[PDB]
């Protein structure tokens, strides 16, 4: 057997020990991994093919292999006794000495020169804008009480999902570019991928929970106020985050959280299990996009039919807001002007509905800022649409569609997925006039 085929063999049996149940399954995997380690030792590397068999370049690899074999001897003594958790720890210790020592004259490192300066620039820009912008969102919602109670408590949850990915995984990815390879341990590798999982899936379900809250506030607005919202929304934020952790646990069993050299980041692997990836593309993308697309379609048909809209008085300038109503004149909050009985008159000048003109302009701050949150969703869809397509193609047939996907296309798609983390406060400033004022309020306070 060739050295290239043996490099895969002992690496494939190492993944078996991680998903093993008893010590006999570990002992059977350690026997195959030791025979492959002896075989790869009695083979010249393709990279150092020019280097002589006695010369000091190939002589260091021959002495380096015996260090890894002795580590299997220490691991098999634990496996004979019946220790699985102790032998799995010894297997991870041999895995670190198999990518640092053994991977010297081995590797298909044919990555184009543009992936390193782009990824890193995107990563610097994203991490810098995220830690500042999303922090200002947290600050503006915690300060402004009128904005917080306007269903923007979910924004704290979404901004924390965006922030957490900039503090732990993004900087480690940047170190993995400059040092060329994952410079941190396997425990730091699996965790970085998991943190990114919470940030991605958590953002999907936070956007959907917002689409439901903004669907119920415009459509079935009467029913909305009848149902409590005091303690309901902090409970929903807790539930959607626990659902995310539950959805991320099968990664620990399948073993899909490993280092990807293509994008220099320790992330989720699409080829590990085509059954679990299919569930991530459908249940955690295709389905939640479909329920949100319906939510905003029902809102847009109301705006198009000129339904829930502000009506201003052509006598004393009284602006009737459907979100406010007219409670002292019987109009309970959340009532459309087209539904108020014809006997109703202005509660300021007493002129009838006859002389009432609507605002033929929808502002992005109106109806709990429905337009901004819509833009937020469309932006999210754009960033994660190609990556979910790659994961969909591999799930169908990985035997022919996995090598068919270009390496350049994967980096281009993963660059967008990362960049989404800093884009959310940018759209709050440009579209939401109330957030814009609050951004200036905090920035002027930090100055003076
Ligand atoms: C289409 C499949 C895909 O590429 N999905 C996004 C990869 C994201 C981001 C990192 C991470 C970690 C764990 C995890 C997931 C991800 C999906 C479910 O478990
Ligand atoms: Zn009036």
């Amino acid at each position: 057997a060739d050295l290239e085929d043996n490099w895969e063999t002992l690496n494939d049996n190492l993944k078996v020990i991680e998903k093993a149940d008893n010590a006999a399954q570990v002992k059977d995997a350690l026997t195959k991994m030791r025979a492959a380690a002896l075989d790869a030792q009695k083979a010249t590397p393709p990279k150092l093919e020019d280097k002589s068999p006695d010369s000091p370049e190939m002589k260091d690899f021959r002495h380096g292999f015996d260090i890894l074999v002795g580590q299997i001897d220490d691991a098999l003594k634990l496996a004979n006794e019946g220790k699985v958790k102790e032998a799995q720890a010894a297997a991870e210790q041999l895995k670190t000495t198999r990518n640092a020592y053994i991977q010297k004259y081995l590797g298909d490192g044919a990555r184009p020169s543009w992936v390193a300066p782009a990824l890193s620039a995107v990563l610097i820009v994203t991490t810098a804008v995220d830690v500042v912008g999303n922090l200002l969102v947290i600050l503006s919602v915690l300060r402004n009480r009128k904005l917080r109670n306007a269903g923007n408590l979910f924004l704290v949850s979404l901004a924390l999902a965006n922030l957490v990915v900039a503090f732990y995984p993004y900087p480690l990815i940047l170190v993995a570019i400059f040092y060329d390879g994952w410079a941190f341990g396997e425990e730091h590798c699996k965790a970085s991928a998991f943190v990114m999982g919470l940030s991605v899936i958590g953002s999907v379900w936070n956007i959907t929970a917002i689409a439901i809250d903004r669907y119920l506030y415009i459509c079935h607005s009467m029913a909305y106020h009848r149902i409590y919202r005091r303690w309901h929304t902090p409970l929903h934020i807790c539930l959607i985050w626990l659902l995310t952790v539950v959805a991320l646990l099968p990664n620990f069993f399948v073993g899909s959280l490993e280092y990807d050299p293509r994008i220099y980041s320790c992330t989720f692997i699409q080829t590990a299990s085509t059954q679990y990836t299919a569930a991530v593309v459908v249940i955690h993308f295709l389905l939640p996009i479909a329920v949100v697309s319906f939510c905003y379609l029902r809102i847009w048909v109301l705006v198009l039919q000129a339904r829930m809209k502000k009506y201003t008085c052509t006598v004393c300038g009284y602006i009737y807001n459907p979100e406010d109503g007219d409670p002292d004149n019987g109009v309970n909050p959340g009532t459309d002007f087209k539904d108020i009985p014809d006997d109703w008159v202005c509660p300021l000048c007493g002129v009838g509905k006859d002389q009432f003109e609507e605002v033929e302009c929808l502002k992005p701050s109106d109806l709990r800022s429905f337009l901004t949150m819509f833009v937020v969703f469309v932006i999210f869809a754009i960033c994660f649409a190609p990556l979910n397509c790659i994961g969909l193609a591999v799930a169908i047939n990985p035997q022919e569609m996995a090598p068919q996907i270009p390496e350049g296309l994967f980096v281009t798609s993963y660059l967008l997925a990362y960049f989404n983390s800093c884009l959310n406060p940018i759209v709050y400033g440009l579209l939401d006039q109330n957030f814009r004022r609050e951004y200036k309020r905090i920035l002027l306070a930090l100055w003076n």
